[PDB]
């Protein structure tokens, strides 16, 4: 059988917590007035919600209303905990209200208003001190919601909301986000395949927050080598390829060596032997501005196969990539 593993931090959070904290399906859902709610402009979507700009005509503010599709819907109370426990929190969005539209009988959560910079513009536009003051920015709220038990489990750009203006960034959509138990096997199924961790891949269950830091390592080379996503791949077994091209299959066996973990017995045609590319091939004259040696000695330290091997959120916090921005 894989030989077990826990975080190397946070580790036992939630079992000083009482059951109420991380208890989420024994959960009273506290429904609000709909009513209250004008909807005004489409923000955006997921394959899980439709999300509008909206107006709280009890305090005529703006506010964001994020409407639930079934699959979204199924996870309402763990969502709503997750949300109401990080509520506060640096650069976690602000869960203001639950509501359900009676004729359809869909369920709905309302959030502060975050007057978002476009989404396919932010990507282009982005100085190399943006990318720093921003990757810092999302480590606040990573070390936050690690600090407090939880596992955000979804890392991506679609997944941070920025107003460039008030140079302020919200880390959003906590749906598949969990509660870390020590020993505990959770379900690999979980993020966008493109953000997927080595771990996710190859079935190991017993994953913590370390998960989310490889995540937050495909995010910054996708931007800093103006390549996304940066691990493409066609399938989950692809996914894994497609990061072994990149990181080489020698660093990859050692690490399912550790852990004892069984691959698929096909593993030797599918994955095959692939050596370790340095950083310096996917530097060129349109991205150098973007590189610098401490962007790359970071990068290498999110992106490990072993999961307790990256850096926490907050020893990523303390690194130098991050001494030129100023606190
Ligand atoms: C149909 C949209 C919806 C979906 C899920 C939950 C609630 C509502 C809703 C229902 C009614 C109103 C009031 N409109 C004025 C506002 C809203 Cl936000
Ligand atoms: C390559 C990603 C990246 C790397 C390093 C630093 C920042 C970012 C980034 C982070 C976030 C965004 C903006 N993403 C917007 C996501 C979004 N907008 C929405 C609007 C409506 C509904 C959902 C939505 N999700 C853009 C970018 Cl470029
Ligand atoms: C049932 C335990 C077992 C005993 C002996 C040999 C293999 C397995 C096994 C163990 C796990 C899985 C499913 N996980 C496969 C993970 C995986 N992802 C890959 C990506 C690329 C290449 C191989 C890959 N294998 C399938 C299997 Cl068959």
């Amino acid at each position: 059988g894989p030989v077990p593993s826990r975080a190397r931090v946070y580790t036992d959070v939630n079992t000083h917590r009482p059951s109420e904290y991380w208890d989420y399906e024994s959960h009273v859902v506290e429904w609000g007035n709909q009513d209250d709610y004008q909807l005004v402009r489409k923000l955006g979507r997921g394959k899980y919600s439709e999300v509008f700009e909206a107006i709280n005509i009890t305090n005529n503010e703006k506010v964001v209303v994020k409407i639930l599709k079934p699959v979204a819907a199924a996870k309402i109370k763990r969502e709503i905990k997750i949300l109401e426990n990080l509520r506060g929190g640096p650069n976690i969005i602000t869960l203001a209200d639950i509501v359900k539209d009676p004729v359809s009988r869909t369920p709905a959560l309302v959030f502060e208003h975050v007057n978002n910079t476009d989404f396919k513009q932010l990507y282009q536009t982005l100085t190399d001190y943006d990318i720093r003051f921003y990757m810092y920015e999302i480590l606040k709220a990573l070390d936050y919601c690690h600090s407090m038990g939880i596992m955000h489990r979804d890392v991506k750009p679609h997944n941070v909301m920025i107003d460039h203006e008030h140079r302020k960034l919200r880390l959003i959509d906590w749906g598949l986000a969990e509660f870390y138990h020590p020993g505990q096997e959770y379900n690999v199924r979980v993020a966008s395949r493109y953000f997927k961790g080595p771990e996710l891949l190859v079935d190991y269950q017993m994953y913590d927050y370390s998960l989310d830091m490889w995540s937050l390592g495909c995010m910054l080379a996708s931007m800093i080598f103006r390549k996304e996503p940066f691990f493409h791949g066609h399938d989950n077994y692809d996914q894994l390829v497609r990061i072994a091209k990149v990181l080489g299959t020698e660093d990859l066996y050692d690490y399912i060596d550790k852990y004892n973990i069984e691959l698929d017995p096909r593993f030797n045609d599918i994955l095959g032997r692939h050596s370790r590319k340095r950083w310096e091939r996917f530097v060129h004259s349109e991205n150098q501005h973007l590189v610098s040696p401490e962007a790359l000695d970071f990068l290498d330290k999110l992106l490990r196969y072993d999961h307790q091997s990256r850096l926490t959120a907050r020893e990523a916090m303390e690194h130098p990539y991050f001494y030129t921005v100023v606190k």
